[PDB]
């Protein structure tokens, strides 16, 4: 703690003593007429007026359900009004909510329900099947928003619920209501508690003041295009957009075609994005098929988007100004973020990953000596606030190596600080790989592989990748007397795992290097 880094932002006021939902809908009579969540596939609108009314109602219905103060609900939908309702609806009730990807397998759902307790599934009816079986078996109750398949219930259960009848609940600063999981540092996924004055902080850093990190004009419509089930998506975009009272437009999802008509139809000036998707909005050559005037910002995250994406797009939309920010799921999780997009915006550097939020701290540490590091001196990335997580849900150990005793956070990013408070990310001391901004967990794989009655010992690492960033390649010792082949081993995980976190080469090997502890030498295993 000798050299510690801040925003170029003065610090602001921040409730403490509020809930999440008080918050983000706290200037409602302002805008309560206003669209709030339109759905861009199918023309749903919900007006702000009435999501702050139907999420009491979600709360009402919770209860009448059974759902209590604490218990988890688990969402396995794509990005949607219906979403934010049961975020929203779970937040008045004082009760928690975990997403997970609707094109996970059973396998993957199962586990994650498993894990974070749910007691209740909020999905789709094209995606039941997924869970038809562990439902039952595991007297969780299944609701779709759609049909209703079996006896699951219907989500207008919760809608549709009578609001005088919402339970009283005082929500704790301290409570936990979103449960996403990360795989952090290192190992498997975990649960990342994330409190209401963890989150409410978040989104005040990004979007409050005089003068706001994130500029909004009167004008503005948000594009969420990124996943709902992704923290970053929930609080960047909805969360934020919602505090402001500005209009988001919403897609389950993404098809450049549409994408395109909908920034024209919408007006859509802030676009949130990726490097995978700006990539494909680039490659666009229907660009000129469509008035994207209305554009103002294209916000950049989850990945580097490279010098080379960083010119084109802003070469090929000349009329935004594009930005890049930085975060990670158990720091809340906007670490950094543009100072090029506030009302008084500050010049920002190519390559640049922004600037460390107001009202929290940044340290750069040699990762051998621990030692904080000055301006210009790549290091390991810390982060201190009301806004980084509470810790992993029932794994002490895990959140004692992540969050130090000093309360700082470890992100196993590497990075300096230039002269004028930017931060650049040039390397990776944890082993998550990311692949097409989607998290995939080295150790996940590994222990897939491993359980093959052929496999005995294994190791997954990030192969560098243009269209995706990296792919994942396993590194396979076969035990004695297989004949498996590299596509026998392939289609074995292909069939367990989500697309995303399919192996693209499988290289074997008669031993997995490793040292003293056990610890697989990636570093070792890359440089082949
Ligand atoms: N702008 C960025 N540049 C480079 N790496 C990034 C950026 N944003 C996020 N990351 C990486 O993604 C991790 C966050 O993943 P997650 O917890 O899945 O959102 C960070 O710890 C970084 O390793």
């Amino acid at each position: 703690e000798e050299f510690i880094f801040r925003s170029k932002l003065p610090d602001i006021y921040i409730p403490k003593n509020l809930p999440l939902h008080s918050y983000v809908l706290e200037n409602l009579s302002n805008h309560s007429s206003k669209p709030c969540l339109i759905n861009g596939a199918n023309g749903d609108v919900y007006t702000y007026a009435d999501v702050e009314l139907t999420a009491r109602r979600v709360a009402s219905g919770l209860n009448k359900i059974g759902i209590q103060q604490g218990d988890v609900i688990m969402l396995f939908l794509p990005s949607s009004p219906e979403f934010v309702l049961a975020f929203l609806g779970a937040s008045h009730r004082g009760a928690i909510i975990t997403a997970a990807n609707p094109f996970s397998t059973p396998a993957e759902l199962a586990k994650h329900a498993k894990a974070s307790r749910a007691k209740l599934l909020i999905t789709q009816a094209c995606y039941y099947e997924k869970v038809k079986d562990f439902a039952r078996e595991s007297d969780v109750k299944v609701m779709c928003v759609d049909s209703a398949p079996d006896g699951c219930l219907h989500f207008s259960e919760l809608t549709q619920a009578d609001e005088n009848e919402a339970p009283q609940v005082d929500i704790s600063p301290d409570d936990v209501v979103a449960l996403p999981y990360s795989s952090g540092t290192t190992g498997l996924p975990k649960g990342v508690m994330l409190t209401h004055k963890g989150l409410i902080t978040s989104v005040a850093q990004q979007v409050d003041g005089d003068n706001p990190n994130l500029y909004f004009h009167s004008e503005d419509v948000i594009l969420c295009v990124l996943p709902m089930f992704h923290i970053y998506a929930l609080n960047s975009i909805m969360l934020c957009g919602l505090r402001v009272g500005a209009p988001i437009l919403i897609m389950p999802k993404f098809e450049i075609g549409s994408l395109l008509g909908l920034i024209e139809k919408y007006k859509v000036s802030i676009a949130p994005v990726v490097p995978p998707v700006m990539m494909s909005i680039a490659k666009s050559p229907d660009l000129d098929k469509h008035d994207l005037s209305s554009l103002r910002m294209i916000k950049s995250g989850g990945a580097p988007l490279g010098k080379e994406l960083e010119d084109t797009v802003r070469a090929k939309f000349p009329q935004a100004r594009l930005g890049q920010g930085y975060g990670m799921t158990e720091a809340g999780p906007v670490l950094a973020m543009c100072l090029a997009f506030a009302k008084e915006p500050f010049d920002i550097k190519p390559g640049a990953c922004g600037t460390v939020v107001r009202n929290a701290e940044m340290k750069i540490v040699d990762p051998e000596t621990g030692a904080s590091l000055p301006r210009n001196q790549p290091g390991e990335i810390c982060i201190r606030g009301d806004q980084i997580m509470k810790g992993y849900l029932n794994d002490p150990e895990a959140t004692s190596r992540t969050i130090d005793k000093e309360g700082w956070l470890h992100t196993g990013d590497i990075g300096y600080i230039d002269d004028d408070d930017e931060l650049f990310i040039v390397d990776r001391l944890k082993e998550l790989i990311k692949y097409k901004g989607f998290q995939v967990a080295p150790a996940e794989l590994e222990a897939l592989l491993i359980a093959h009655p052929e496999i005995s010992d294994a190791a997954v690492v990030g192969l560098k990748d243009e269209d995706a960033g990296e792919v994942p390649v396993a590194f396979v010792v076969k035990s004695e007397k297989s004949q498996a082949t590299e596509d026998e081993i392939k289609q074995y995980i292909s069939k367990q795992v989500i697309f995303y976190k399919r192996i693209k080469r499988v290289f074997f090997i008669e031993a997995i290097p490793k040292a003293p502890s056990g610890k697989i030498l990636r570093k070792n295993l890359k440089e082949k």
